[PDB]
């Protein structure tokens, strides 16, 4: 008979059957077919659906109203000369094809894994003409992620209950995050403005012409007045220096566009520029890949194949011209960056997309086309005044070619400073100083706290949304104004556990933790002997929690009144 081909939904399954021919039969198993439910005990593992005492023996279970579908499946596969897993590239896709191969059963040469970071004619093609095998390496590496997240969540969680308050969860990377914001709470409750001003003058050059300027040394230091009396003390004698161009320094300069996005920078620059929250930006990304428009959304990659960058550069010469055409290529640094799958659709022309997915495409379109233009160029102008023992300075710039900024929206600059030559003489018109206060640290926003889990090698494309998701439903922390705000629980629980639990809430040691898991994922290292370690050291860690605080357990969330 024909092929059979297994994709995860009903829009992939769409717009891959466009690129296939009659002797493949399309079929979307529509989410997970299987899964985990929802020294040692007997109910524990049951519930778990991991037994950490057995050699990590698992009972996955199919789905609810999944029973038709495994059926379905079943009664194609016999009909079917080859089984094609077309599940997405990550590990969690292979861990999907894994478990789609093992419920339709039969011999293991029955199956082939393909991969694709697009679904276009070409991917499609490509990827079906050298199918490759299933990787059990990436396969395990994704059971060991779920097996160590499961066994925190469902053992430290009933320690919460009794020591806390019932409800509570723990989540592996879900309480190191937290932590990250609750020490951004304290840092900024703990914050005291310092206190510094500055002085501005308003001259006049020779010609006539308006010049502004800002005090930046006096006797060759840094001004910085602290007050209003060591500011007026300073204004005073500048209201009677002789003001002249001690010198000009003008050079070229010039801005570059961006690399192409991965994961994380398209959530932060979607969510500064459109405003959209990390779970938005995800859910949109999803839906345009899966309708052929972008490349893979969950990646870490800033490489451009060799196709698509050609494929830019012809767009970029044909509505731009050469003048924005670099000699070469730009390479920034198997997977691929965010970009749009055919440059010549616009996001105008997208169909059945919303509004917000429109703009989410423009944004990934815009900066694909970007990061292969050229350099913009400015005439860059630094003017140094003397007044007396002070020093002034004067900053502006020119747009000389607009370069990559001309596939961004057109300008509202402001600058342009007057001509003025070494000597030149400028009569005080008015000084103006201004007090000002240092301000405390930023708060985290969804996508600037998955900027610092990335930056500590803590998060991963595929967990940074989960990992956004999980610490809000769970009173730890919120959402306000767009912005992170520890709760009183989440730093009641953050303190238990780095007390209690410190290598599971250390930074460094999380972050070694995914690189173990990129091990087993890259035969560097076994599943269940990572697991062993880790359930080890836990193990230790908690049973020490369990026990009265006299003796070193977790402190209980009470205050004792006489």
């Amino acid at each position: 008979g024909k092929a059979l081909v297994i994709v995860e939904s009903p829009a992939k399954a769409k717009t891959i059957n466009k690129y296939l021919g009659s002797d493949y039969v399309v079929k979307s198993s529509v989410g997970h077919i299987r899964d985990l439910p929802t020294d040692e005990r007997g109910a524990l593992v049951n519930r778990m659906g991991v037994d950490p005492w057995h050699n990590w023996e698992a009972h996955y279970e199919v789905l609810p109203g999944k029973e038709k579908v495994v059926s379905e499946l079943k009664q194609l596969a016999e009909k079917a000369d080859h089984i094609y897993l077309a599940t997405n590239l990550d590990r969690e896709g292979e861990a999907i094809a894994w478990h789609l191969r093992e419920v339709i059963g039969g011999d293991d040469a029955r199956y082939s894994r393909v991969v694709f970071n697009e679904i276009t004619k070409n991917a499609i093609r490509q990827a079906f003409n050298k199918p490759g095998e299933l990787n059990i390496d990436r396969v395990n590496a994704q059971q060991a992620r779920r097996f160590m997240d499961r066994v925190v969540g469902y053992m430290v969680s009933p320690l919460l209950w009794k020591k806390i308050a019932r409800g509570l969860s723990a989540g592996r990377v879900q309480s190191v995050a937290v932590r990250l914001v609750v020490e951004r709470e304290r840092e900024i409750k703990a914050f005291v403005p310092e206190e510094f001003w500055e002085v501005d003058a308003s001259t006049t050059t020779p010609s006539g012409e308006a010049l502004a300027l800002q005090v930046t040394h006096q006797n060759d230091k840094p001004f910085r007045p602290v007050n209003k009396e060591q500011t007026q003390a300073a204004v005073s004698l500048l209201e009677k220096a002789r003001y002249s161009v001690l010198e000009r320094e003008d050079k070229p300069t010039t801005s570059k566009p961006g690399a192409p996005f991965i994961t994380s920078t398209l959530q932060q620059a979607a969510s500064t520029r459109l405003g959209f929250g990390v779970k938005k930006t995800m859910m949109m990304a999803q839906r345009l890949y899966e309708a052929g428009y972008i490349t893979y959304m969950r990646t870490d990659s800033t490489n451009l194949s060799q196709d698509a960058v050609n494929m830019v550069r012809g767009y970029i010469s044909d509505n731009f011209g050469k003048k924005y055409l670099p000699e070469s290529p730009n390479q920034y640094a198997a997977h691929e960056a965010i970009r749009p799958s055919d440059v010549n659709v616009m996001a105008e022309s997208l169909k059945d997309m919303e509004a917000d997915a429109q703009k989410l495409y423009q944004l990934i379109w815009r900066q694909f086309v970007a990061c292969q233009m050229t350099p913009a160029k400015y005439d860059s102008t630094t003017l140094t005044v003397g007044a007396g023992d002070f020093r002034l300075k004067a900053r502006g710039r020119i747009l000389r070619f607009d370069g990559w900024t001309k596939v961004m929206p057109a300008l509202r600059e402001d600058r342009i400073l007057p001509a003025v030559n070494k000597g030149d003489a400028l009569t005080l018109v008015e000084l103006t100083p201004a007090q000002h206060f240092t301000k405390p640290p930023a708060r985290f926003s969804e996508a600037s706290l998955v900027k610092e889990l990335e930056k500590r090698g803590i998060g991963r494309p595929s967990t940074y949304a989960s990992i956004i998701s999980t610490i809000q439903d769970r009173g730890y922390v919120r959402v306000e104004n767009r912005r992170f705000y520890a709760e009183k629980m989440g730093e009641i629980v953050t303190d238990r556990l780095e007390e209690n639990f410190r290598e599971l809430m250390n930074y460094d040691f999380t972050a070694q933790m995914e690189n173990s898991l990129d091990q087993v994922a890259n035969h560097e290292a076994e599943w269940k002997a990572v697991l062993d370690h880790f359930f080890s050291d836990f193990t230790q860690q908690l049973d020490k929690a369990e026990k009265d605080p006299e003796e070193g357990g977790m402190r209980p969330n009470q205050m004792v009144l006489t």
